[PDB]
């Protein structure tokens, strides 16, 4: 059994046109949607969602294809696991739950849908976070050979398939904890709850959800960077007020503030897993934003 | 079984302070060294060394830790697998046999040997040909987004083992088949003898040979780039006269013109394109071998 990580927490099934949408729902108040990364699932927000629910209606949603979410059929351009489709499915899902202006923080490439949905939508935003990201575009404009080495799961996994797939099958649980523990400070699974390790196992562990992370990081060196470099030609900004927390060890307010013109941000002594590693500096920060 | 592609060859297995060198040789004439590279053994030379051994005495080797030659025990700075220590290697196993001063060609990883060996012990070399590649440093100054996705090789497998070593260990067939055919002209395994791809497939099936190979790449992003960077910056130039040829659909053409490159690296370099993916000896082997016998051979 899967462990229940949100006493007092619902479960959704949410509908939209490109299939459903699972979330956690707990907390009354203005709606405040949280949204997991790679290679994980909403349950990463464990330890910071219950104290986001002692003030807001706190929506902790498996991104499209992750998790427990319906998967949605790709093509030759991933366009289900871009970053604008995804925020257009999960604007849906918010819509059949009554909400069209809602507060939103991110994580890696839930970050991004993000960031995205606040670039093609802004009006369905009162504010923005995004934690342990710079743009999509920025990580590619600054790929270089330190880079490339750091960062390489997005050349890896964004090869056409089969190959990263058949790669990733060999041994998928060694693949998934050693990638958890590379990205934390400490370097081992230590600032993870074991329970929380065993949901992204799992999930890790089904070939169509790994097939879906390389299509989500195909997606990211195509479209998506292409979405981007239209909005940096342009000149456009986000709007919306928005807040960038970043691990330490994982300036990139500096980044953001050629991204969004109203932009607070700070380090946090963290890896890049900030709500994890960090959960009482995160959920503060978190907190005294969104209020 | 393993297929004698080498008819009528000889072979030797040559000790050095690093462990064993494993070569085929044949013919007679000045001396001449060839070296294979990635996912290869010297068993990449067998439809070009029998016409150069018309011509020279070709030693056919397999790199350090590659093929049958001994694999040393690599440590934190990948230092035997560093082109310096395998091009060091390499010049103990040519003494071994009496050879100072010789001609050497080499693919891929072994052509990494090869210009490392010219711009450490130029003295060592007659004249120098690299196949399919660029100089290390100029791969990762390239380093971009079309290129980082276009050879992703290089950042994939010089991760921390072990991770890439327990990737590969799944299914290591299928990622060697995979490999070879995506680099040749068709993008398929037509190009390569069935028996030598036997020989590489063999090879790949041992993880002892594919640690080798990562630490061969993790050398590759670390210390080998370091070992450049100082001669580049230095604007330290390989004077052994040399020739680079590269298959125009292969590896060293991606984002260069590869001839411009290396004349930044050499001072007598000539060179040529030609109708290929990167396993020119393979795919286009009548064109490399008149090629090199028509540069070793000139004055
Ligand atoms: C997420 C970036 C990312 C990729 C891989 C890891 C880890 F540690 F698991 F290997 C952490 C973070 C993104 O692409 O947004
Ligand atoms: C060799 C470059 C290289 C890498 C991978 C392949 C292939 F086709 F097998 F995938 C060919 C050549 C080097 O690093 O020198």
């Amino acid at each position: 059994d899967l462990a229940d990580l949100f006493p007092g927490f619902g479960s959704e099934w949410i509908n939209t046109s490109s299939g459903r949408i699972f979330a956690r729902v707990g907390g009354d108040g203005p709606p405040l949607l949280l949204l997991h990364g790679f290679p994980q699932t909403h349950v990463m927000w464990h330890r910071v969602a219950p104290k986001l629910a002692e003030r807001f209606k706190v929506i902790v949603a498996d991104l499209p294809g992750y998790g427990w979410s319906d998967m949605p059929e790709s093509d030759e351009q991933h366009t289900p696991y871009t970053k604008r489709a995804m925020a257009k499915q999960l604007i849906e899902a918010m819509e059949q739950l009554g909400h069209v202006h809602f507060a939103l923080a991110g994580h890696d490439r839930g970050a991004r849908v993000s960031y995205r949905l606040a670039l093609d939508s802004p009006g369905r935003l009162s504010k923005l976070a995004v934690l342990d990201i710079l743009p999509t575009y920025e990580y590619w404009q600054r790929m270089n050979r330190a880079y490339a080495l750091k960062i390489y799961h997005w050349s890896f996994l964004a090869q056409p398939a089969p190959l990263p797939e058949n790669l990733l099958g060999g041994d998928p649980d060694f693949y998934v904890k050693a990638s958890l523990a590379s990205g934390t400070r400490a370097g081992d699974l230590s600032a993870f709850d074991p329970r929380a390790v065993e949901h992204y196992r799992i999930a890790f562990a089904d070939p169509m959800r790994r097939h879906v992370m390389c299509e989500d990081y195909r997606a990211g060196a195509y479209a998506d960077f292409e979405h981007d470099k239209i909005d940096v030609e342009a000149g456009n900004k986000i709007p919306v007020p928005m807040l960038a927390l970043w691990g330490a060890s994982g300036t990139p307010l500096d980044v953001w503030r050629k991204w969004a013109s109203d932009v607070q941000g700070a380090p946090i002594e963290s890896g890049a897993f900030l709500p994890e590693e960090a959960p009482d500096q995160t959920a503060e920060a978190l907190v005294r934003f969104f209020s």
